[PDB]
């Protein structure tokens, strides 16, 4: 009654039983409900490593989740049995200078679900620090709670860039990260332009609230005309550009289309190296800021969904049961135009 | 009695008379004293253009200056005849959103001395907006005032990075910009490490107050060992790195040696494109910020020199009279190990 | 054809002709349309002085206005004849450290319309610096443009307090300033609670979007129960309280009800001295910040009205023609429960 | 061998044995060395309560301390036996929104040494969370480490006000808090003016680095002339005023002498209520900010002492052994002109 998706090494993902975990003083036991998957899980799956972070031993996969509190540790007072929660996957050490200064996402001893060597939550049951489980209101479904993990990445990128009323935001890309950036940016009051290769997801981008959408593929069109097309579609240049592609041509465009004194947020995760025109950035004081997951963003993401400002449910294109996890990853690995977010439900 | 250094086109710099300018209501007439020169002047000189900013018509050269107030326009009340001033070369429009928001260095109608089409001040006489002429105290010489222009670039880079007590700063390069960054960073209370190719200027860097200096040449040594050498020379990684080289290997190092959550300030001015590991920056939220000249930095630079925190005079390696301007530029163009800052004196 | 409302001294407000002004190089000539009035105008009217700022000589009254461009000075390029604009009344010197740093509302040589000795715009014609006249879009009426002056005070208070998604704001008072704070705070994504004496304006506060309203009169109810009533009406304590009353009992409440680490924005303008519990503020690091008019807030106010986020037109309770100015001031002086904002139209 | 100073109730402070504490997994056992005392300890002593924080049961007194690591809990890796440390007395819950956001000094479940109901460290032995014990360098004595607690209050006040090069700081009062503010402000590069009643401590203020000192007693001289005396002693008005007195006349002065757009930091801890001219603050956007202890300030305080920027040892006017604690408190209670900081040494 605790089937779990265990990754043994590249391409060896096995669905097998695991003992049911027991909650420490400060933790809660969760009966998982939904678990979304992203490129990061897929990458661990194909190559058995997503960086210098290598899967040396079998590791439960999964980090975008929600579930119901079944049991709580002694000192847990804010959550009780039956509470529905979204799981913020990164639990920091709470004692280094990064945690004391409010930057726990940069904690060096951070334990992040499904980042070797720490087990994820694509299982029937999971134990997690209580302070990182956000109680959900009656009008927010468990599925929506699972989507708070990627929406928080968008919230984090908006907050680091200072997105607000009067900001014009250009989101490059319309895959899931680009779409949550549209949602977060619109929720923050920005005017948003969304650029992408697929006319189909630009359609979702529009339903997400993008004010202007443009079919753009820098592999086909020159950068110069892509830029003018974008400049002509709006007033001034965007003062915040969010690159969700990691692609150097897109980053070069981001740098060249961003308004003087504005910012380019890197959320994509490039190849390894990119050849870019940093000189152009300096000449107009464009700042280039990285976004790494989230920090105290979950509560805002939850408020965006709870108040009705962000429909994140429309992001789920495919749904699979835990037994079909491998099929789920395949659907995620293929990345078809009709594929946005792949979701795995866990209740038996 | 108004000899001026006029640049007609690439390599055609002529020393000739110009009429003596007349001060408008808000300006003052200056009898120039000292004018420093930098790579930017040299570049205009060799190629007749320093970007898309091309010298289409003859232009007086020079932008790092000081001088004495000779005459003042009607509405000028804070400066009077005989006052010694440092000239902040960029005068903004004072009416766009960048100027109203306190970012006048980004004003689109900024007129910067010796940036085509605006005339510089390497002449005997020069007229300039009074509010951009900073009165000097008795203990700050006119020569020191001329050096406030490049010191302000260092102040600007420190302030944009938030350099302060507890900050560890790594300055890559020991040419003039690297040296003012050392001076500004030490004046802000930072612990500074300075890296460069020439053992001779690292010697000046040390006299500037650098706490640690290292001979480093990424054209010879691998990045990996350069990094360890730097990591071993100090405690934690520098949380602020100031690249003064524009070189991609140095920027790659900057990105890889900077502490998580820290910042890489771009002050160098690269070639055109650089191949860099932006992905590595994102994985640790390193921000990359550009520094473009200065903004409300002059008064701080002046206070650093006036209070004795920064000896900028030691930066002048060569001194020439206005008549020897071409020789001055040649000394600047050659860039010998013994050459730091070349200064031209203007009083007859 | 240039009737103007001239204040000669306390209680001596005369409607008389003035010559039609002529636009300097950087100004535009406006055919006024609407002019709102506030307590500040009324106070000048009753006492002939609103501080140490005393009306020594006759002064045209009025500072919350809009109008149509009739003629433009030589160098004016962004505005042309026929353009509809909102008039930002404070024009700074553009050359002191406050203006260079982006704090022009604190400029010491600020000239503010209807603040002795500077003439206001309650006249048929008025000349004003072009960069302080904000062009209006087709869907924003001239009347709405006149209301951008008080809405900007609310925007300024929200921005100085950092109001945003997740902020809970308590606005004390439901007179005009309290109402624009509700509008601005809701436009910024905050959850808003509004407290006031009059059940009738709390009704407007609700239509303005306040999430919770409470009849509160500290002259009748003890502070302790007022607080609990407020605490019980919402979740956590408001992290931003905006006092729009200047009253010491209300400020004391603000200090005691504000969440630890939160902020109390002073926008009211007290009597002279107030007896308050600053000690209580310190014990929980409550910051107390003043709001003085606005700074680069107009464009945001305009965007709030243009995009439909703020209905400011519902604020006008009374409308009078220029000929009935004295009646307008009387309606403003009386301050009846049905009186919010009194507006004077200027077109003949 | 574990004598401890136990406060039973107002005026009943007994020196008696306590069992030697045992270190949990994350704590260390300290053999105390020095413990400074302040008004807060004295107040608990005289009235048996320092607010709504009342001493209901016997409580070990003391919170400004240092000592040597004798034993360490299992998971403690950064500190080892024999290490000399300064004890940061407030240990937060590490799980609320204040701790996650980097504001742990505002944690609601903060346990602060000698704040009922939590025991202090004026004893021979004491156990404390390891991450809140800052290792001292060879050139920083244990006595200096005990003084890092009040110096951190000064660091905290400077950082919250943004004290830096170019800041002019006015410190009102020259008791211990005023003196550490002088030290911290000078260490941050500010120009400092210090005002106080006693000519003798102004002498220490000067040795602390104050640039200007003035004998001022608002109980004798009118506010108006106190202000002019201060204005005439420096250039512009101080942009940061640090009130260390809590006295309403001093706060009124602070508000009236502070530069427009500047800040008044409240560090004193007033009576209960103060009658102040908040209206004057609003008219010039003076912000009033509270300082509550410290947050991530200890490392900076330590660096100020370790690098030689702050001589805090000169602050100790009286030294007593643990056996003479009552005499120590009496010396602190009397507050003579020759009394600054009273220190109690603990090693047998
Ligand atoms: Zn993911
Ligand atoms: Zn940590
Ligand atoms: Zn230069
Ligand atoms: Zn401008
Ligand atoms: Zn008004
Ligand atoms: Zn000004
Ligand atoms: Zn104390
Ligand atoms: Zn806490």
């Amino acid at each position: 009654d605790n089937l779990s998706a265990v990754l043994y090494k590249q391409n060896d993902l096995r669905l097998e039983q695991r003992p049911i975990p027991e909650p420490k003083e400060d933790e809660v036991l969760l009966q998982m409900a939904y678990v979304g998957i992203c490129g990061s899980d897929v990458h661990y799956y194909e190559h058995g490593r997503i960086a210098d972070f290598i899967v040396k031993d079998p590791m439960v996969i999964g980090h975008e989740a929600s579930g119901t509190v079944v049991k709580v540790g002694k000192n847990v007072k804010h959550l009780k049995k039956g509470d529905r929660v979204a799981v913020e996957p990164g639990v920091p050490c709470r004692r280094c200078q990064f945690c004391k200064e409010g930057k726990y996402n940069l904690c060096p001893d951070l334990t992040f679900c499904a980042t070797p060597p720490d087990d994820g939550n694509l299982a029937r049951y999971y134990v997690h620090a209580a302070d990182f489980c956000h109680k959900l209101p009656d009008n927010v479904s468990l599925e929506e709670g699972a989507l708070l993990e990627p929406l928080s990445v968008g919230v984090h990128a908006c907050r680091r860039a200072g997105v607000q009323l009067g900001t014009t935001v250009l989101v490059i890309g319309a895959g899931p990260i680009g779409l949550v950036s549209v949602l977060a940016a619109k929720a923050y009051g920005a005017f948003v332009v969304c650029t992408a290769r697929s006319p189909r997801r630009l359609e979702v981008a529009k339903n997400c609230g993008a004010d202007v959408t443009l079919v753009v593929d820098p592999a086909k069109e020159e950068e110069s005309s892509i830029i003018e097309r974008i400049r002509s579609a709006i007033g001034d240049l965007p003062n915040v550009t969010i690159d969700c592609s990691g692609n150097e041509k897109c980053i070069t465009i981001g740098i060249n289309i961003t308004r003087t004194g504005g910012t380019l947020m890197l959320v994509g995760m490039g190849s390894q190296m990119v050849t870019v025109p940093l000189v152009n950035a300096c000449a107009r004081e464009i700042d280039i800021k990285s976004v790494f997951r989230y920090c105290n963003d979950y509560p805002i993401a939850l408020e965006m969904v709870a108040s009705g400002r962000c429909n994140v449910k429309q992001l789920v294109t495919h749904s699979f049961k835990l037994e079909q996890t491998v099929d789920a990853f395949e659907a995620a690995r293929k990345k078809a135009d009709n594929t946005i977010k792949v979701m795995i439900s866990c209740r038996q």
